C-alpha cells in the first residue's frame, strides 16, 4: 500500500499467535512492543527515547506478519506506550519514504 | 526523493536562519527540535515518549525548509536527543510511506 500521514500509520500485525496494532515508525531503529507473552529466550536490555530510558526484553529471530508481509528479526518487549515497528523490520517488508 | 530505510532517514533543514539535520519520523505526531534559538513567542508544553515526558516550548507558524520543501507549522523545542520532523510537517511536503 501507499500510506499518507494525515493520521497515524497504524497497521495490523500478527506475532506469537496474537493480533495487535502497531505504528510504522521510520524514527525507530528497532521494533518495540508493549508487554506481551512471547515464547523463548530473551536478553535484558535498556533503550532510550524522548523522555529517558526503559528496560526491555530482547527476543531474536521472531516472526511477525505486518499487514500481510512476513518478516523475521529482533523484537524488544517492554513498557512502551505504543507498539512500534522500527527500521529493522521496515526494510524487510520493502517500506520506503516518498516525497 | 525516494528514501529507503537501511539507514536513518536524515534530512537537512533550515529553520530560524540555521542549518540542522533532522530525522523524518512517521511515528511522531509533532515536530520536536533540540534546544535552539527561535525568535517567536512560545508556550509551555509537555510531551510523552518512550521513557517518560519532557518539557518543551511550543512555537506556532514557524517556517522550515525540509530538503528544499517549505512548510509552516508548529515546532516544539526542548531536550529531545534527536531533531524529529513529525507528521504535522511531513504531510505538508507530501511525504508518504510505500510498501
Ligand atoms: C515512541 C514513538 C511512539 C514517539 N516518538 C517518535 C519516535 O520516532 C522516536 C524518535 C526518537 C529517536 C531517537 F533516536 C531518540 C528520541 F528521543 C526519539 N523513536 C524512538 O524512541 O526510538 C528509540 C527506541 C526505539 O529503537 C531505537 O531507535 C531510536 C531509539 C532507539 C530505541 S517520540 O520521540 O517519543 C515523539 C515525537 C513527537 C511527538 N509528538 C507528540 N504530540 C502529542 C501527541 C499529541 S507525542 C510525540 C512523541
Amino acid at each position: 500500500p501507499q500510506i499518507t500521514l494525515w493520521q497515524r500509520p497504524l497497521v495490523t500485525i500478527k506475532i506469537g499467535g496474537q493480533l495487535k496494532e502497531a505504528l510504522l515508525d521510520t524514527g525507530a531503529d528497532d521494533t518495540v512492543l508493549e508487554e506481551m507473552s512471547l515464547p523463548g529466550r530473551w536478553k535484558p536490555k535498556m533503550i532510550g527515547g524522548i523522555g529517558g530510558f526503559i528496560k526491555v526484553r530482547q527476543y531474536d529471530q521472531i516472526l511477525i506478519e505486518i499487514c500481510g508481509h512476513k518478516a523475521i528479526g529482533t523484537v524488544l518487549v517492554g513498557p512502551t506506550p505504543v507498539n512500534i515497528i522500527g527500521r529493522n523490520l521496515l526494510t524487510q517488508i520493502g517500506c520506503t519514504l516518498n516525497f
